């Protein structure tokens, strides 16, 4: 806890130049429209423009930490805005080009996002979702859950129980919950393409997931701003901001950035809805 290994923090930033950008953008479009079953991986870099800080960036909570400063958020975790990235993935996966997501976040956008649950996999938790110790039923409510580390909340089950309420915020020690771990591992192995966005994938096994993909010849696209452990991996790296990245890949694949209408919870994904047709490639 103290002892935490924190890993590499604070390495410095890669920007592609704006023609390398837009060509790196155009062959992400090309391999989406190629593939099958296409998986994203999302990390504490997709919200930090939103107000809520990474761990490992240049402004990370732990490498403040490591220089004796304190992360700064701009927002609450509960007036935080799902950002353009996290609306783009709504998309995807409203129009069928996303199969499964992937997040080490605990911030709780994704799900507050309207991101359908039964195709998220959330590995270190949701600030906002407490779960019941007897009969694992989750609620996931409007402010955050008070505690971390799988501590009672101090509220019971209201189920058909009154089951003793815990937060889902894995600490350090804590094993990944196994139906998240389970879906997210099926998701990466089965995917042909895996697309990380704002994470250094430095923590095991969640940093490891998307590597699985390359497995039966599938490919891997890392979006981040610093190096990542497995950039050598990657079939493309692409070093920008994940919001302009996502927003130009949106326009190439035709597709608006839906309105957020609000914190709202979507437990089932709902039918699929039209696409643009695919362009010819070869
Ligand atoms: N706007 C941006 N666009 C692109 N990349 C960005 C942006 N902002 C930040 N980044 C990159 O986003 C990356 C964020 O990487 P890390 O900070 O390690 O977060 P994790 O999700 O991988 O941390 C995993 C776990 O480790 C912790 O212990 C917690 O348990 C986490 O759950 C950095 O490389 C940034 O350059
Ligand atoms: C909870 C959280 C979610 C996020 F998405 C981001 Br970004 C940051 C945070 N929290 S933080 O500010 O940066 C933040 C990070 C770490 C900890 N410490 S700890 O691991 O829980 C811990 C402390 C002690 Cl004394 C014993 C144990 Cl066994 C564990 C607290 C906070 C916080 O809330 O004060
Ligand atoms: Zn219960």
């Amino acid at each position: 806890p103290f002892t935490a290994d924190k890993g590499k923090c604070g390495l410095p930033e890669i920007f592609d130049p704006p023609e390398e950008l837009e060509r790196k953008v155009w062959e992400l479009a090309r391999l989406v429209w190629q593939s099958s079953s296409v998986v994203f991986h999302t990390g504490a870099g997709i919200s930090t423009a939103s107000g809520i800080p990474d761990f490992r960036g240049p402004h990370g909570v732990w490498t403040m930490e490591e220089r004796g400063l304190a992360p700064k958020f701009d927002t609450t975790f509960e007036s935080a805005r799902p950002t353009q990235t996290h609306m783009a993935l709504v998309q995807l996966e409203r129009v069928g080009l996303l199969r499964f997501l992937v997040s080490q976040n605990v911030d709780g956008l994704h799900v507050r996002s309207g991101f359908p649950r039964d195709k998220l996999a959330e590995l270190h938790g949701n600030m906002f979702v407490e779960e019941c110790a007897k009969c694992k039923t989750q609620y996931v409510r409007d402010t955050v859950v008070g505690t971390m580390g799988l501590k009672a909340t101090g509220r019971l089950c209201t189920v058909a129980c009154r089951g003793e309420l815990r937060d889902t915020i894995l600490d350090w020690e804590d094993s990944l919950p196994d139906r998240d771990l389970a879906l997210a591992d099926e998701a990466s192995r089965n995917a042909d393409l895996s697309i990380t966005l704002g994470t250094s994938l430095q923590i095991r096994p969640s940093g490891n997931l998307p590597l699985a993909t390359k497995r039966r010849g599938g490919r891997l696209v890392i979006v981040n701003l610093q190096p990542t452990k497995h950039d050598r991996h990657a079939d493309l790296r692409i070093h920008g901001y994940v919001d302009e990245v996502m927003t130009r890949l949106m326009k190439h694949l035709g597709l608006e950035i839906p309105a957020w209408d609000g914190p709202r919870v979507l437990e089932r994904a709902l039918p699929p809805l039209p696409r643009p047709p695919t362009p010819k490639l070869e």
